[PDB]
Parts: structure tokens; sequence; C-alpha cells
């Protein structure tokens, strides 16, 4: 082992600015525990559990000691069949948190992002419902906070997955989580890379005649 580290650095530069965009899928929402008092349970009871919720990640540090993570919901429910359907307003979940973590070597690391998710509810339009609808304008806004891995595989293409829960526990004085305090899902980041680009025809030749 010997190699020149004193201030020849050719991995990254010196400065923690760095930048890395994913998504992940999963669960978003579920029914497990409480029950209820009433007569009719189970209304319907179809047979495919299409039941699959879309979650972009994006993460970027500023200082040596934590980076902004900023998340979005999309996708969640099943339906898609129509003769005609509405687009006036769109609807997009906007999650603001902070994300801290660190590698084991240089491809395996850990991190862990404690916030919350703010979305809007899309608008009334030319929909047909006879029971369950949204006919309000709310925004929706709930605390959060999920714990995960993270491993890099290509040079702009690394995995993650993320858990509701933690192996282990940094600081924390009071947890307020009615329905849950994380998500568990899987998805897919890269890192912030862009090379330069500049017109200079060296190699290619191109002046044929003269």
């Amino acid at each position: 082992a010997r190699i020149m580290k004193a201030i020849f650095v050719l991995n990254a530069a010196p400065k923690d600015n760095t930048w890395y965009a994913g998504g992940k899928l999963g669960w978003s929402q579920y029914h497990d525990t409480g029950f209820y008092g009433n007569g009719f349970q189970n209304n319907n009871g179809p047979t495919r559990n299409d039941q699959l919720g879309a979650g972009a990640f994006g993460g970027y540090q500023v200082n040596p000691y934590l980076g902004f993570e900023m998340g979005y919901d999309w996708l969640g429910r099943m339906a898609y069949k129509g003769s005609v359907d509405n687009g006036a307003f769109k609807a997009q979940g906007v999650q603001l948190t902070a994300k801290l973590g660190y590698p084991i070597t240089d491809d395996l690391d850990i991190y862990t992002r404690l916030g919350g998710m703010v979305w809007r509810a899309d608008s009334k339009g030319n929909y047909a419902s006879t029971g369950v609808s949204r006919s309000e304008h709310d925004t929706g806004v709930s605390p959060v906070f999920a714990g995960g891995v993270e491993w890099a595989v290509t040079r702009d293409i690394a995995t993650r997955l993320e858990y509701q829960w933690v192996n282990n526990i940094g600081d924390a004085g009071t947890v307020g989580t009615r329905p849950d305090n994380g998500m568990l899902s899987l998805g897919v980041s890269y890192r912030f890379g862009q090379e330069d680009a500049a017109p200079v025809v060296a190699p290619a030749p191109a002046p044929a005649p003269e």
C-alpha cells in the first residue's frame, strides 16, 4: 500500500458538493392494524391487487455534515380506461427531507432521510363515481422518515433499497407517526456527472484538399 495522498485527488476534487438522483417503487399506504364495527366490510372482491407506487428521490450535499433530500410522490392508483378523460389540473407529490449517510469502501453506503411529504389533490373534472371519490380541494401534508442502503454498480447507475425501520438508532427525542414512520421500496439512482465539450477536430481530419 503505497499511494500519494496529499493534494492530488483524481477521483473527486476537494469539494463535498455532490448530487445524485433516482427513483424508488413500492407501497405508500396500506391497512393492517385497526378494525371497524360495521357489518359491511368487503363490498367488492376483485381478482387483481395492482398496487404500485412510484417515487422520485433526489439528494445533494452542501456541507460535510448532511445533505438535502427531495422526493416526488407519483403513481399509486390503478385506473386508466375510458373514452374521454379530463386533464385540467395535474397532481404531483413533493417531498422535503434531510438525508444523512456514509459509504463503506467505494460502492456500498447507508443513508437515512427524515422530513415530510407535501402533495396536492386532483381538482374536480369529468369524473364518474357513486361512492368513493375526492370532491375536495385540500393540500396533503404528512411528516415521515425512512432509512436504507445503496449499492453502486455502473459508473453512473446505482441501486438502492429503502426501509421503514433502521438497524441502528442515531438521535431522537420524540416520534410522532400514526400511519407509519417510513416506507419500504426498491429504486435506482445516478450521480451528477457531466463532461465538458468543445468543437475541436483534433483527431478527426477535416481538411481534405488543404
